[PDB]
């Protein structure tokens, strides 16, 4: 039931030290939709540079060829034309529009006021539209917003309530969420909007990332972002392979992930990244099937490991 | 308010080629204790073998030496006079004895009646305070127990509370629970025995126990286990790191670390214990402050780093 978009390929990209070739991106892609079966990848973003423009090309050439050019979204900027020619150009169908979620971001970064920076909003989506793309909708700092500006959130989502949007993400950016808080921010939007499919996006700078995200099933997410080992800036994003099994083993709710191919994901995203994970690592590090009575549902050929 | 026990020493000694020689336990635990802050140290288990005892008993030489004596606990088990007699002889002062807290567990390893063992229980908890200890005490299983056998747990609890122990421990020993769970597995107990010192010692499995945590002590937790790094055997025990900066921003709980200290003290433990972490782990992580607008309560002066 709840789709889950991998970001391993867009923020990894963002890590320190970390820089997929065009192979390498184009080879994780292919696992993660077709082994893994993740629903969605966001694999770059928009105006990054040539080449990652060429590597998103190379990609979507492939995709087409097996019918999931959909399912590859990039993420984007309010930037005018800018980002959505971009895409054009890239072959992509899908845009991840980041924008401002919270007042504060959106005044002390763009010293614009919400009318204003809607309108700005509105030009891209509907250029968007025009140019046969879909869109996706980030409300930035959004984990913020709710807390000290419910009142710009409230305004933002009510704007893009009346945009031909697919879906709106809900992104703990910054990391600083509790559970209690996520359930609250979450349940708060949608009540007032409960034909929006909002998607829950966590970081882990807390390490919470996967509790902050079962509350975010529990107020009524359709959907979750998250990274193979956790890849991404700072803490990373929610970690892909203990969300997944959480969500399985945890929650009345349901993932198309195939759990067998965990495994091989992991280390695939490890070595081409090149970001090393502890051997203690959930589910995925080395050490952490090692020690029937001491047996959990966490078994290695559940995950493709020990045979 | 919140009591820490940090159980680095005890379940590294069992990670997988993990082995501590005597100064290297020593320094650890001399940094914990005083640098760190933490209230009590974990650091073996009682029979594992001499070298083991002789390195005990250099620990105890010096924590007379410093006042810190009762400070650092011994993990035990029930088998009559052997583990209270090689406590005895190490210098240690308290116990941390393991007892079955499942139905399950009792009948499939000891085949023993409530009864029977309740008595094999009361037999060493009384020797121990005849050879001068002080006895804390683990419901080993306890997070199948309580959802599986409710009974058998509350006639053990019953069992321990005429008693003359100092706590009762409240293991996910295989890591199984969600923090909903949790705060209905603590709060069960903490109801019926308002007058016990219940501490919460979770496990990693699911990257969930700094969340089945922050439910334990709202379920009336007086004290909390974890390690530095998460070291320990499977997936590890709570990160200290991470329990201790959400227990301090999450929570109107606290905690007497020193936050300073939490820097070196992951880089001492990942240095002599052998085992990496990765660069975007939680607190600690090499990448965690890289990337004022996108900043965290969590910043590297916090923790006695960039500066
Ligand atoms: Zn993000
Ligand atoms: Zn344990």
């Amino acid at each position: 039931r709840l789709e889950i978009l991998d970001v391993t390929l867009r923020d990894g990209e963002q890590t320190r030290g970390v820089s997929f070739s065009t192979s390498e991106k184009l080879n994780i892609a292919k696992f993660l939709l077709q082994k893994l079966n993740v629903d969605r990848v966001e694999i770059a973003s928009a105006r990054v540079s040539k080449g990652e423009l060429e590597t998103v090309q190379k990609i979507m050439e492939w995709a087409a060829t097996e019918q999931l050019t959909e399912r590859i979204e990039i993420l984007g900027f309010v930037d005018g034309n800018k980002t959505v020619d971009w895409i054009k150009d890239s072959g992509a169908k899908v845009l991840n529009l980041l924008t401002k979620g919270s007042l504060h971001h959106l005044e002390k970064q763009l010293g614009k006021t919400p009318k204003e920076f809607f309108t700005d909003v509105s030009f891209v989506i509907e250029y968007a539209i025009k140019s046969g793309l879909k869109i996706n909708v980030y409300l930035e700092d959004w984990s913020n917003g709710f807390r000290n500006s419910p009142d710009y959130v409230k305004s933002l989502v009510e704007h893009l309530s009346k945009e031909h949007i697919e879906r709106i993400f809900l992104p703990d950016t910054l990391g600083v969420l509790s559970p209690e808080e996520t359930f609250q921010g979450v349940d708060s939007l949608i009540q007032k909007y409960p034909d929006i499919h909002f998607e829950f996006h966590g970081h882990n700078d807390y390490d919470l990332s996967v509790a902050n995200s079962l509350q975010a099933i529990r107020a009524g997410v359709k959907g979750l972002h998250a990274s193979i080992n956790g890849l991404g800036e700072r803490a990373g994003n929610t970690p892909l392979e203990a969300l997944v099994t959480t969500i399985h083993d945890k929650s009345n709710s349901k993932t198309n992930i195939n759990e067998i191919a965990i495994t091989e994901a992991s280390r695939l995203v490890e070595v081409f990244s090149g970001k090393r994970i502890s051997a203690n690592r959930p589910i995925v590090g080395e050490d952490v099937f090692t020690q029937n009575l001491y047996a959990n549902p966490i078994l290695p050929e559940r995950f493709g490991r020990k045979r």
